[PDB]
């Protein structure tokens, strides 16, 4: 174990962090947890919002990743996060694509060899040895092919990290994740969230989205933990979302945000996980912990 | 010509500005001008000094333009211009790579239609109207084809933004390097100032220095003006390292090189102002009445 609790996010491209965790992320960084965020790319294959970056696409000068890199170290900083932390180096595996999109690349993380992906990520929570552990659930939560390669990896890498390896004079140094959590879409909050939404939230080429459009959701039932923040750790979620320009756009009241699909979605303080190993700690009525650190006794 | 003086540098590649121009540039914005710097290229081609972004070179995940795009930016704001100019849009024409190289893309500036590049730069030249244009010499500094094609392309858009909304540039230069300057800041250079990789320069590794009397103007830096420029070159950090002491750098190759706040330039366009007892200029705005 030891004194200053240690948390480790595992997500695909930059804003993901900021998406799912944001909040979480900041909650922590702000109570002096240690916390990490590893991107597994650089996001070369996004879209950009906007005309000013719009030719460094694939399709025109294929530079976005580069680009992205200053957009998700801002957003981390403002989360409380010092550096991005890029699996097998900055540039490494390459964005594969949304799914369905047939992609021209021989570096794509989604067909890279997994003796190095969970090699990779095997050190990196030896190094750290994050008490907790997150990232997507099995279907990359919108099914993203990357966010799908992400659990995998990451699960693969949780199961070897704590076992033995090495020679005799390079011993490996095994840690075992005390607590591995899927951060997952609560369908419930989620409802809540649109619902509460005002006019004066959105842009106008914004639209509400619609059941079928949204999405993959958990039930309640579904849910083993939450992480309500306060608003504190939800405004430097919305301020992490604006730092991906490219990506996000954030609305004038900062209740709401949309990605270039002008899909407009709430910023919520409150963020859901499955507990896919480990022990739980104390939970609520709804059979949630409220703290991800639950039964590691620091409190 | 509103009093408010107005000057544009033309540069190839990210840091091409601090490392010309970067005193010069300063000691104008300090000074309350208005200054914009043009790039030709977001530099995708650069290698990279250091292990945490090595793989973004062109030879493994090519991305290490995007990257550098946040690079000029730091640096142009060290040297108080806010925000980098892209030709024809950031990304627009590709890094043409050195001479003699090399490469798979049908971007590259050096092949791109004259009719495009000069039409982006005129626009530019139009819409800013510039009282002094700086470009590289004919032969690009050092012979960089992008900077030779960025000399091009300038001179094309100098000549035709003013025929006929039209302007004429009152002055256009040529940055180059001063030849005495260089052999002197290389001799003043001691082991203190490099870093432990690092080679002392000779009498050898000069090439493209312009003689005193080649020279027409310099603009003279002030303390405020070097330390700027020292902050700008350490902003491309995947392309300069700045030493110990803050009065060498170098490239990816290690060969050190003096940090020469005093610029210098020969005029290819305009009326001279006032010359000092050197035959030179000291203000690239001398005799524009400011
Ligand atoms: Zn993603
Ligand atoms: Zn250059």
């Amino acid at each position: 174990m030891s004194e200053t609790p240690r948390l480790l996010f595992v997500h695909a491209h930059p804003d993901d962090e900021s998406l799912s965790n944001g909040a979480t992320i900041a909650h922590y960084t702000s109570r002096g947890a240690q916390v990490h965020v590893v991107t597994c790319t650089l996001g070369e294959e996004g879209e950009v919002i906007g005309d000013r970056w719009a030719q460094l696409t694939a399709d025109h000068a294929d530079q976005l990743g580069g680009y992205r890199i200053g957009e998700l170290t801002a957003a981390l900083r403002a989360l409380g996060v010092s550096a991005p932390i890029y699996l097998g180096g900055a540039g490494r595996w390459r964005d594969s694509g949304m799914a369905g999109t047939d992609q021209r690349s021989q570096r794509r993380f989604v067909d890279a060899d997994p003796r190095q992906t969970v090699g990779a990520l095997v050190a990196i929570i030896r190094e750290l040895r994050p008490h907790v552990v997150v990232t997507y659930d099995p279907n990359g939560g919108y099914g993203h092919p990357d966010h799908v390669h992400t659990h995998t990896v990451t699960t693969a890498a949780v199961a070897a990290a704590g076992v033995g390896s090495g020679t005799a004079d390079h011993p490996g140094d095994p840690w075992t994740v005390p607590k591995f959590y899927w951060t997952v879409l609560g369908l419930s909050a989620l409802i809540s969230g649109a619902r509460a939404l005002v006019p004066d939230d959105l842009r106008p080429e914004w639209v509400l989205p619609r059941a079928d459009e949204i999405a993959f959701g958990y039930s309640d039932d579904g849910i083993d933990a939450v992480v309500e923040a306060d608003e504190q750790a939800r405004a430097a979620k919305v301020a992490a979302l604006a730092a991906h320009a490219t990506q996000v756009v954030v609305g004038p009241t900062g209740r709401a945000a949309a990605l270039s699909n002008n899909l407009a979605l709430p910023i919520l303080a409150d963020e859901h996980y499955v507990l896919a190993g480990g022990s739980a700690g104390a939970r609520d009525e709804r059979g949630w912990e409220t703290d991800l650190l639950a039964g590691l006794g620091f409190t």
